[PDB]
C-alpha cells in the first residue's frame, strides 16, 4: 500500500559481488522528520544537478519515497514507526537514502536508526571524517584529520539487551550470575539494571576485513583497532586480537621491530599498510594530539559512535558529517544529526550531512564523477565564504543563506 | 612485614563524618612502577616544602612507604602483585597517595587500579580539569574549561564481569540468554564473548549525592548527567531518570521552563544550580563546542573514563591532571598517567599529575593553605616558561628542566 514505484527506472542487481547499475536506476530515500523537510529537497535538487552535469544528460535517478519514523504514523496507523514494507524495499532496490529519524519515548519502541541497522545487518557503520578549506573550527591545526571510521554495527552493548531494575526478569538474570556462575563483582544486587554486551569473532573479523579491504582500494597508510581492551579482556580485547588475527591469517601480516604492531602488503601499490592499536581513552586523547598518525579505524560498535562524533566535532562538522550503514546485501547512507525540531519547517539548517551521504552513495554505485563534482561543489560554497546559520555565528563576512539557497550554492560552484 | 611505620607521627582518625588530622600526620604513599621512580621524589619534596612555609614550621607529614605493583613483587614473592596489607593500610591511616600501576599481562591478574578501587570501595572517581594559563594546547579557546568529573567507579562494565570466547562459562550463560530469557538480538551466539553491565539505584545515587554536595559546597553553576541513555534505557537511561530522583526527593529540585531539566537550591547561597543531562556521544562534542555551559559533570565509570581523558587532552594535560578516588571509609589520590618505562629512570618525565593531586590531598585534610601554595606554585613555573620535555616540544623560548629540577621550580615561585 502507499509507496507507488516510478514508472521509467529499473532495479539496481547484484551479479558477482559486484552492483549492476542502469542508468536510469530506482533509488528509495526517507525523507526524515523534522528538520528532515528541508534538507531532502536539498539533497535531491542538487544530486539531480550533478548527474545532468556530468553524464551531459545520459543518466538520471528516478526517486521513490519509502517511509519510516513519524511520517510513517501519518501514512498508516499510529501504531507503526518502521513498516515491514521498508526493510523491504531497501534490500530490493539495493541503495537507498535516509534523513534523521527520532523514536517514541519510552514507549517500547528501540532507537529506528539502530533497528534499520540491526534488521537489515548493515555491519559496517562508515564515517569518514575529513576537513574542508575554510570551516571554523575549535582546535587549532584541523587539517591534519583525515581518517575513517569502521564501526562495527551488529553488536556491542548497543544491541539492546537489557532489562528494566526490579523487572522479574532482571531478578531471574542476577539470580543466575550469583548462584550458577560465581559472581562476586556486582556491589548492589537489589534494585539494580543489566545489559549485555556481545562481541564474537565472526563478527568482530568481518568488519576488520573490511577495513583493511578499504585501506588496500584507497591505498590508505594505517588501520587502527581501538578498544578498551586493558579493562575488558574478552570483548574488547578479543576483538584486538581477532583482528590481528585476521591481518596475519587473510592478509599476510608481518611484525613490526618486535610487536605487537604488524605491516600488511599493498598488492596493487606494493606501499605498506601499518596495523596498530590504541586503548580507547588514550585514543581519544591521541586524537586531539598527534592526529597524523592515525588513518582508517577499526571500533566496536559504541567505540565508534563516540569516536566518530568526537572527530566530526573536532573538525568543524556535528552538522555535515557523511554517514553509511553496509552490508553484503544493501546500504543505507543517512544525515548522522538530530532530528532538531525547533528549527524544522523553516528551511534554516545546514543539508551538508545529507548531501555528503548521496556523495558516498554515487562513489559507492559507481558514478564517482557526480560524486566528485558535489565535493568540488562543496569546497567552493564553503570558500566563498557563503553558508547557513551554524557555519555564520561563528565567523567574519560570511553571507547568510537559507538551507535550499545553500544547495544552489552547491550546484554554482561545480 | 617489611612496612615500618615511623617513630613520630599519628593516625588520622574518623569522628562524625570529618576527619581529625594531627600536626604530625602519617600518610602512607606507593611510589609506582615506571616513572613513579621519578615523579614520587618530586611530590615528596614539594609538599614538604608547601607545609613548612605555610604553617611556619608548625606541621610536617610523617611519609609511609606501602607497596602495589612491580615494586611489591621485589619486596615479596613474585606472586603477589597487591599484598592484602595495603588494603588495610590505606583503610586505617584514611589518606594514602600513589604513582601509576601496571598489571601483568594476560595472567589473571585485573587492573591493579581497579582491584584497589573496588576492594576499597572508593566510589567517586573525582577528576578536575581545568587550564593553567600558559600551557600548549590543542584548541583555540582552553581558558573556558572549568569542570569537575564524578565518575562512578564501582559498577558499569568496568567492573570485569566478563567469561572468555568458546570458555565452558561463556558457552553457559549464551545458551540460558537463548533458552530462558527470549533473547534474540546476539547476531553470532558460536565464538562470541560476554560481559555484564550492571548499574543500580544505591550506587548511582551515592555518586550523584556527593556531586551535588560538591556542587554546593564550592558555589558552582551546573550539575550535567551524561549517559548514553536513548540506546541503554535500562543502564544509562536508569542513571539519568535516577539522579533526578534524587535531586528532587534529597535536595528540592524543581522544573525549569516544563523540563526535562531542574533548579535546586544553594542554601549557603540562594544561586540557583542547574541539574541537566545530555546524551554522551554528544556531550564528547559539546565539551569541544559550548564549554563555558557545562561545570560538574556525573557520570558511569567508562563514560567518566573517557571523558576525562579526553577532556584532559583538550586543555594541555594528559600528563599532569589530578585524580582521587574517595569513600566513605577512606582515600588515595593518584596519578593518572601510564607507567611510561621508556622513559623511566631517567628522570625527564612530568611531575605535575601527582603533585596536583597531592595538592587534592592536602585541601582534603583540611589543609587549604599548604594547598593553594602548591597551586600558585604550579601557575608561576609554568608562567615562567620553565618546564619539562612534555611542554617544552611545544613552545617558544621555555628553558628544558628535569623531573626534579620542575618541582624546585614549584617551591621557587611560592
Amino acid at each position: 500500500s502507499k509507496v507507488v514505484v516510478p514508472a521509467q527506472g529499473k532495479k539496481i542487481t547484484l551479479q558477482n559481488g559486484k552492483l549492476n547499475v542502469p542508468e536510469n536506476p530506482i533509488i528509495p530515500y526517507i525523507e526524515g522528520d523534522g528538520i528532515g523537510v528541508d534538507v531532502t529537497p536539498a539533497m535531491l535538487k542538487v544530486v539531480d544537478a550533478a548527474v545532468e552535469k556530468a553524464y551531459k544528460g545520459e543518466r538520471k535517478i528516478s526517486w521513490m519515497e519509502i517511509y519510516t519514523g513519524e511520517k510513517s504514523t501519518q501514512v498508516y496507523g499510529q501504531d507503526v514507526w518502521l513498516p515491514a514494507e521498508t526493510l523491504d524495499l531497501i534490500r530490493e532496490y539495493r541503495v537507498a537514502i535516509k534523513g534523521p529519524l527520532t523514536t517514541p519515548v519510552g514507549g517500547g519502541i528501540r532507537s529506528l536508526n539502530v533497528a534499520l541497522r540491526q534488521e537489515l545487518d548493515l555491519y559496517i557503520c562508515l564515517r569518514p571524517v575529513r576537513y574542508y578549506q575554510g570551516t571554523p573550527s575549535p582546535v587549532k591545526h584541523p587539517e591534519l584529520t583525515d581518517m575513517v571510521i569502521f564501526r562495527e554495527n551488529s553488536e556491542d552493548i548497543y544491541a539492546g539487551i537489557e532489562w528494566k531494575a526490579d523487572s522479574a526478569d532482571a531478578e531471574k538474570v542476577i539470580k543466575f550470575l550469583r548462584e550458577e556462575m560465581g559472581v562476586k563483582k556486582i556491589r548492589f544486587p537489589e534494585h539494580c539494571g543489566i545489559g549485555i554486551k556481545p562481541c564474537s569473532e565472526e563478527g568482530t573479523k568481518r568488519l576488520v576485513r573490511a577495513a583493511i579491504e578499504y585501506a588496500i582500494a584507497n591505498d590508505r597508510d594505517s588501520v587502527t583497532l581501538v578498544h578498551m581492551g586493558n579493562i575488558m579482556k574478552f570483548t574488547e580485547g578479543a576483538f584486538k586480537d581477532w583482528g590481528y588475527q585476521l591481518a596475519r591469517e587473510e592478509f599476510g601480516g608481518e611484525l613490526i621491530d618486535g610487536g605487537p604492531w604488524l605491516k600488511v602488503k599493498n598488492p596493487n601499490t606494493g606501499k605498506e599498510i601499518v596495523i596498530k592499536d590504541v586503548i580507547a581513552d588514550a585514543f581519544l586523547q591521541q586524537i586531539l594530539l598527534r592526529p597524523a598518525e592515525y588513518d582508517v579505524i577499526a571500533c566496536m560498535n559504541l567505540n565508534g559512535d563516540y569516536i566518530s562524533d568526537a572527530l566530526a566535532a573536532q573538525v568543524g562538522g556535528i552538522g555535515i558529517a557523511p554517514g553509511a550503514n553496509i552490508g553484503d546485501e544493501c546500504a543505507l547512507f543517512e544525515a548522522t544529526h538530530g532530528t532538531a525540531p525547533k528549527y524544522a519547517g523553516q528551511d534554516k539548517v545546514n543539508p551538508g550531512s545529507i548531501i555528503l551521504s548521496a556523495e558516498m552513495m554515487l562513489r559507492h554505485m559507481g558514478w564517482t564523477e557526480a560524486a566528485d563534482l558535489i565535493v568540488k561543489g562543496m569546497e567552493g560554497a564553503i570558500n566563498a565564504k557563503t553558508v547557513t546559520y551554524d557555519f555564520e555565528r561563528l565567523m567574519d563576512g560570511a553571507k547568510l543563506l537559507k538551507c535550499s539557497e545553500f544547495g544552489d550554492a552547491i550546484i554554482e560552484n561545480m
